[PDB]
């Protein structure tokens, strides 16, 4: 089983300069016929000359246009192809091949495949291999001159990278276009689209040198209607891009296409971004209100890629966080400039202290950088991608907007062209960093350390103030946890984001400060401090940690009410509410354990639940950050602190706690429901197709994060708002109400109407799939067994496989069930699904990662489902790579 290391990186002994394909698709196969100039580098000591090329059928390959005969001259065994070196040039030579491929059978999504009536490529990481030999990896640059040709009436539209330079008829009802990109490109970032497709389309006119750039977007004709946000969000990233960067677009045309069946949510291929239509296509009438957000997010993301993974390239896969955590953190500040709300920011912490900060402490934890892997596939990972961005955005903290942005142009100029590695972005840092210390003897080489340690530090600390003197101290001390990865972890440099709140008063006492901890502890004296403050740590979240802030409730209350920094008072909320789980959550286990027949719960804090009620009050308060406040922290984030977690006992925990605030808030939460109606639910701008309001979709959050408090509470006839709530043109609201009346025997009636409101749109129909998924429902192993049989059927979109069983795994009652009925179900999913597309099968594992943090009995039941899987005599390698890694095997 091959092993690649980070450290064994050498350049290839050749050169491919120019790939010239012709790509003729047929009714049955798609024959592939290609030529490579190629040369000998500086590199080579003689070796064979050794092509990727997956699932091939060759039907011949030559040298110099000398047919090369099997066996004799080369060997392929359907992954390598082996020219042993006897036969190979010592010069510039051309290898050429014809290989057969199956687009309508490729299931897997990677390669060439065809999603409903579209054949469209999927490159990244390894899938160039799928469709014709190459050396398959992205340091081997080259230029590219692509000819497709398909049936006219079958596949109209015809895009690849590039101009398109020539279009041409063919006998027999075919067509033909010619499309030439000269700039050099790694392979995984070429693409092919062939189909039936309908656009819409704009001019964008560049920012300095006024270029004309025309922008292209694509569905099928059923839902071309849908295209127009995504467009919208195409000219706002060129804009921010050329705004906040001074980056313009290089290219006179720029394709976004979506199609039905996509691994993942989209691909920055140069020039002809593709996407699951889930992340490009939205309408007022057929998506709920996070296609909004999300649409945003994913244009805004791979358009950023042009700059940060397409221009500048990646030398090798181990350096995969410099594109996608540095291109997270571009779609962040967009996307935090275009919505003005504090919820943005909250919702990245909130994702990473659940999902990432849960994988840096299982057994696949690795750093943003790893060191091995056996399929790069496998470090698609939040780490990766989340914690990258994280790291990317300390930069900005420690160097501010004016040297960041140097350093950043610095690190665009320098490797413009060219690929490049993580140490190459830390250098443009560091010379940004001297010129901000004014000495040339400052520099990053600790900040490294992010790249390579795994595991979240925890940062913890204690107070000192002196009341004679006016001087405050923080000591702060820092610890990241052993673990496989490395036995002897060394301190990081971390950002301290700090203010200090006079409690009296409310307000900031010093000004903007962000203290550098680059040891294993330290202390910060502050003088003039006339009174003691509460100190306000990590604003921002400025540092990817877990926060010991040594504060009692009290303290954390006057953050929440009066602090500045919004994820300063969310985190605050956060601390009040973990408190409370662990000291309920071990009353309610020592009772289990004990067989108590009476026994004792500490009852939520009295100011905590009137300080909500002041915030959800308040009308200048954001409602985006309200609908944070009413609701616990994610069981992800939980499991973080507990150990052998008892999932009864957490469900059991949550439940008193929800009850105790809600006992007292329920008329609070009433009246603000009926109250928020209007502006919430605002039709202005229903048919206006580009009109999106972040606050009021935030509002109909808060308003539906109200509903289904009162849901639960069985509050006096809230079955009548639920009802209505249920004729509302909006998704988000008529969707919960399918999912809040899951409480009443009215939920199979409000099952069946939002069916046929959801049937007719394939995306809608996903978002019903889910609904029902996560439905709060007694019989939801009986209501799975119904979607199995009526809807999801034998389908093979991993939209589809996604939307009916993920959301039932954050089902902390019901999928967790002591029988071991639920790990049995998903388990099944994950075997079925790995029959034909491993990588959608290793993203149904998500629910084991956390198998070892529960209680024995469930973790004994885990363990026993991912060896049945391991156990599969057809195991895909990239499933059974993670399971045992997973399983510590
Ligand atoms: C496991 O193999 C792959 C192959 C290709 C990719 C595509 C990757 N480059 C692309 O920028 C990407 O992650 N977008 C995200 C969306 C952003 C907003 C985080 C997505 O798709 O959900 C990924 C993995
Ligand atoms: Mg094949
Ligand atoms: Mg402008
Ligand atoms: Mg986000
Ligand atoms: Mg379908
Ligand atoms: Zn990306």
């Amino acid at each position: 089983p091959k092993i690649h290391y980070r450290k064994d990186y050498k350049p290839s002994g050749f050169i491919i300069n120019q790939v010239t394909l012709n790509i003729n698709i047929h009714d049955q196969e798609t024959i592939v016929r290609s030529v490579l100039d190629m040369d000998i580098s500086k590199h080579n000591v003689g070796e064979d000359l050794v092509f990727d090329g997956v699932g091939l059928k060759i039907n011949e390959i030559s040298i110099n246009n000398k047919k090369l005969v099997e066996g004799e001259e080369y060997t392929y065994d359907n992954e390598f192809l082996t020219i042993f070196s006897k036969f190979v040039p010592k010069s510039k030579f051309a290898f050429s091949s014809e290989v057969i491929i199956h687009p309508e059978t490729n299931y897997a999504l990677t390669g060439l495949y065809k999603s409903k009536n579209i054949i469209v490529s999927q490159c990244e990481a390894t899938g160039f291999r799928r469709i014709t030999f190459f050396i398959d990896r992205p340091d081997m640059m080259a230029k590219y001159d692509v000819t497709v040709t398909a049936d006219k009436e079958k596949y109209p539209v015809l895009l690849s990278n590039g101009d398109k330079v020539n279009e041409f008829e063919i006998p027999g009802g075919r067509h033909g276009a010619r499309f030439n990109d000269p700039p050099l490109k790694p392979c995984y970032l070429f693409a092919v689209v062939a189909g039936d497709l309908k656009h819409l389309s704009a001019t964008y006119i560049t920012k300095y040198t006024k270029k004309k750039v025309e922008l292209y977007v694509f569905s099928e004709e059923k839902y071309v209607s849908k295209l127009q946000w995504a467009l919208e969000c195409l000219k706002k990233s060129m804009a921010f891009d050329e705004d906040y960067f001074g980056l313009e677009y290089d290219l006179s045309r720029l394709n976004l296409v979506a199609v039905s069946d996509f691994n993942v949510g989209a691909m920055e291929n140069k020039g002809l971004n593709i996407f699951n239509a889930n992340s490009l296509l939205a309408s007022k009438k057929n998506s709920i209100d996070f296609s909004y957000a999300r649409i945003l997010t994913v244009v805004g993301h791979e358009y950023f890629h042009q700059y940060t993974g397409n221009r500048v390239t990646l030398r090798d896969w181990f350096q995969l966080t410099l594109k996608e955590g540095l291109t997270v953190h571009r779609e962040n500040l967009f996307s935090e400039e275009m919505t003005k709300t504090v919820t943005t920011r909250l919702s990245h912490v909130d994702l990473l202290r659940s999902v990432q900060f849960l994988e840096d402490s299982s057994p696949l934890s690795h750093p943003i950088r790893p060191e091995s892997y056996v399929s790069m596939e496998n470090f698609y990972t939040t780490t990766v991608y989340d914690k990258g961005s994280e790291v990317m955005r300390m930069y900005l903290t420690i160097l501010g907007e004016e040297y960041y942005k140097k350093g950043f142009d610095i690190y665009i100029k320098k490797n413009d062209g060219n690929t490049a590695t993580c140490e190459d972005f830390n250098y443009a840092m560091e010379q940004a960093y001297k010129m901000k210390k004014a000495d040339n003897s400052a520099n990053l080489n600790q900040y490294l350390l992010w790249f390579s340690q795994s595991g979240t530090p925890h940062v913890s600390f204690k107070y000192n103030y002196d009341a004679e003197k006016k001087q405050y101290s923080i000591h702060v001390n820092q610890y990241t946890k052993p673990d496989e990865n490395q036995k002897e972890k060394k301190p990081l440099f971390i950002p301290i984001s700090v203010g200090l709140i006079n409690p009296e008063n409310g307000k900031e006492m010093i000004s903007q400060t962000t203290l550098e901890l680059t040891k294993e502890s330290d202390t910060f004296v502050f003088n003039n401090i006339a009174v003691k403050p509460i100190p306000s740590l990590f604003r921002g979240f400025s540092a990817p940690v877990y926060i010991e802030d040594q504060l009692t409730d009290e303290e954390r209350i006057l953050l929440l009410k009066y602090d500045s920094d919004a994820f300063v008072r969310y985190n605050s909320c956060t601390n009040i509410y973990m408190k409370q789980i662990l000291m309920n959550y071990n009353e309610f286990l020592k009772a289990k354990n004990e067989k108590l027949e009476s026994f004792q719960l500490t009852p939520v804090n009295a100011q905590f639940i009137d300080a909500i009620k002041y915030l959800l009050e308040d009308p200048h308060a954001d409602a985006g950050f309200k609908s944070y406040i009413v609701s616990l922290p994610q069981d992800r984030y939980i499991i973080n602190f507990v150990s052998n977690l008892d999932t009864d006992v957490l469900a059991d925990t949550k439940e008193y706690i929800y009850k105790q605030i809600g006992d007292k808030l329920n008329d609070v939460y009433y009246k603000m429901f009926k109250s928020l109606e209007a502006k919430a639910d605002d039709l202005t701008y229903f048919n206006d197709e580009s009109h999106v309001d972040f606050d009021q979709m935030n509002m109909r959050t808060l308003r539906n994060t109200l509903l289904s408090l009162l849901s639960k509470a069985q509050y006096p006839n809230i079955l009548n708002e639920i009802i209505e709530h249920s004729k509302s043109p909006y998704p988000s609201n008529w969707l919960t109400s399918l999912s809040v009346s899951a409480y009443f025997d009215k939920y199979f009636e409000l099952y069946d109407k939002t069916y046929k409101l959801s049937k007719d749109d394939e995306l809608l129909l996903q978002e019903w799939l889910k609904t029902v998924s996560r439905s709060d429902r007694k019989d939801i192993y009986e209501i799975l067994k119904k979607l199995e049989n009526e809807v999801l059927k034998d389908s093979k979109n991993p939209n589809d496989i996604r939307a009916v069983y993920l959301p039932f795994t954050n089902n902390l009652r019901r999928f967790h069930d002591i029988s071991g009925k639920g790990y049995k179900l998903i388990a099944e999913v994950i075997t079925k699904t790995d029959k034909f597309n491993p990588m959608v099968a290793t993203q149904l594992c998500e629910p084991f990662k956390l198998w070892n943090k529960l209680d024995t009995k469930r973790q004994e039941l885990m363990l026993n489902e991912m060896n049945t899987m391991l156990q599969e005599p057809q195991i895909s390698n990239n499933l059974k790579e993670y399971l045992l890694r997973l399983t510590n095997k």
